[PDB]
């Protein structure tokens, strides 16, 4: 595409977008033009407004276009051009892409006892409620666990929610601990995506 | 009052405050209450909405009230209150002053050639647009001059546009300019309310 601004929203939120040189009241000769999941190529919106679109964005006094809650379907480019009383022409351009946080993550049916030299269940790590799905993935006292490794194997499953979309994540990880070790190794989960959400540590104990 | 965030907003611009606590979609059980010049003491705004204040101030899908295009009226404070899922209430409280940046100031009428020893007029300058009135200031090679001094004389006057409330400027500079000073002065005049606009600088001749 042509160079925009980047704008990061979060589902829910209101977004305004503002066009840029254009007159501070009415009237002002602009047009806003986005290209959505809501629209099939180009849609236009104009100032004075009308039909479907208002129960979704809106241009303001101001020439503002104004989302009250952004969605899924608002993912896209959104384009303003304008005039001045001058007579000069302005352009903006935005490429907007939505997201939600999910809930804190969870360890959820943890290993109390790992038994060093053999593959173990550690435990299963879930999120709920993010867009884009975003990936869970564990820590060993701080330290990142990588899979397909040091006998880390980690196995994942993503479900949609069927009517907002938003992601679910669930992540198994398993281990084979090292004879020799620390006997209360220190496991967490993390969601990544904006930062970056831990849960409550699991310590089990180990065999060697 | 009570502990508030002090919000500036500008004239004909959007205006979004959260209602801090609130669950970021319907159902939710929160009120807002406002009292502004638009009100006589408190007024209740509920996510319903209806009625008059419809055309000037809604409740988003968030819980967050949404003005269009904030008005010398405006002006207040907003404060809402929030249950959550939990169930711990929550308040926002917000003072609101509007304001409004005037155009570049502008020297009129200025005097070419000062004689040095007798009081001389220098220029009259000009703001329209503000709100507050704010005040104009004027500037001798970059230092401030200070009215009530060395022959230092400012008058001023203000008006308001009789229906926009916005204020215009007009400040007179007098100036008694000294024997053996800088016979090519550099005047200028500034616009103080947020930044300071200053003028085209003014270089009169002095005769010493
Ligand atoms: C009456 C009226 C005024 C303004 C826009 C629309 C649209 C529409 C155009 N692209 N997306 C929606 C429709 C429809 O989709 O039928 N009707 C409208
Ligand atoms: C109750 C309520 C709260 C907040 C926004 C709206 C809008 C709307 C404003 N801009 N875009 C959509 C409409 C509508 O007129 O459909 N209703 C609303
Ligand atoms: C590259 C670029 C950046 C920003 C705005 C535009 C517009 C445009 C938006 N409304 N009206 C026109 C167009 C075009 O349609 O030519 N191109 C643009
Ligand atoms: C201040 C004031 C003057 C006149 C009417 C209203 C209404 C109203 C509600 N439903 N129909 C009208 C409300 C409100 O309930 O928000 N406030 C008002
Ligand atoms: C009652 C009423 C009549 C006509 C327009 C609006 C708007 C609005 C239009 N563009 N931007 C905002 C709003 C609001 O969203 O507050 N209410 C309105
Ligand atoms: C001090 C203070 C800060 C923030 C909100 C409130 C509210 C309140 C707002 N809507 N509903 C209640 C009240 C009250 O009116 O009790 N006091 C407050
Ligand atoms: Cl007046």
């Amino acid at each position: 595409g042509a160079m925009a601004q980047n704008i990061t929203a979060r589902i829910g939120e209101p977004l305004v977008l503002k066009c840029k040189g254009a007159p501070k009241k009415p009237p002002q000769r602009l047009e806003w033009k986005l290209n959505t999941g809501r629209t099939e190529a180009w849609k236009v919106l104009s100032p004075q407004g009308g039909g479907p679109w208002d129960s979704v964005a809106r241009v303001l006094p101001n020439g503002s276009l104004f989302l009250p809650a952004v969605g899924i379907q608002d993912e896209g480019i959104f384009r303003c051009q304008a005039m001045n009383r001058n007579g000069k022409e302005t352009k903006s351009n935005y490429r907007v892409r939505v997201y939600q946080i999910p809930g804190k993550p969870e360890i959820v049916d943890s290993a109390s006892e790992l038994t060093a030299g053999v593959p173990n269940k550690v435990g299963t790590c879930v999120s709920e409620g993010s867009y884009p799905a975003g990936t869970l993935s564990w820590h060993l006292d701080g330290k990142p666990l990588v899979p397909n490794e040091k006998g880390v194997s980690v196995k994942e499953q993503t479900r949609r929610h069927p009517e907002t979309g938003l992601f679910t994540l669930q992540s198994e990880l398993m281990v084979t601990p090292a004879r020799g070790g620390d006997p209360r190794p220190t496991f967490s989960c993390s969601f990544s995506p904006h930062r970056a959400l831990r849960t409550a540590p699991i310590q089990p104990r180990v065999w060697e």
